[PDB]
């Protein structure tokens, strides 16, 4: 069983991970597993990720633990996303939503076409604006 994602646990601090929006920090406050996490400041709209290539035709699994530090406004997104490869290049997201205040696991299930439109990217996306910090730790996806 292999995990797509690099440093996934965040144990190797930020390596592996683009910082969009200079409000990504691996702090031990975060971890869910090992000793550290990724905290994503609160109080703007703020995330990362990774170019993960995938296999055509391939079924997958994507999960991830979180938690918000206090009552978010909107949403923390574990998202996988690229356009399929056709004439319109069509977006497609597989979206995890996490809101909740305590440590919370959750996954999908999702199968990658024929031919891809562009490279899949693994995006960690706190869209909420609330004062409330996001902490994400052992991110998956896992070919099935
Ligand atoms: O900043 C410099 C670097 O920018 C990089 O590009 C980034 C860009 O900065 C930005 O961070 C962007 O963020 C997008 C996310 O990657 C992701 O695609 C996200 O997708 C959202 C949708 O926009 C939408 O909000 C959607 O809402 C859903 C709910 O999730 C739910 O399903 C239900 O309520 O329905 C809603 C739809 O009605 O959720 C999606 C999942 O989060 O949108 C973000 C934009 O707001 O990512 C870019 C990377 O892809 C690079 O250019 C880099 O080179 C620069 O250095
Ligand atoms: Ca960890």
């Amino acid at each position: 069983m292999v995990n797509m994602v690099s440093n996934p646990g965040f144990e190797d601090g930020l390596d592996s991970w683009q910082d969009w929006q200079q409000d990504m920090s691996a702090v031990p406050e975060a971890a869910h597993n090992g000793a550290l996490g990724l905290k994503i400041g609160g109080g703007k709209a703020a995330g990362g990720g990774q170019d993960i290539p995938l296999k055509p035709n391939t079924t997958y699994i994507l999960g991830a633990w979180a938690k918000f530090d206090s009552k978010p406004a909107g949403t923390f997104d574990v998202v996988v996303q690229y356009h399929l490869k056709d004439a319109n290049n069509t977006y497609v997201q597989h979206i995890l939503n996490f809101n909740e205040t305590d440590w919370t696991y959750k996954q999908l299930l999702f199968t990658t076409p024929d031919v891809f439109g562009s490279t899949p990217e693994l995006a960690l996306w706190k869209g909420d604006t609330s004062k409330a910090n996001l902490y994400v730790d052992d991110v998956y996806l896992v070919e099935v």
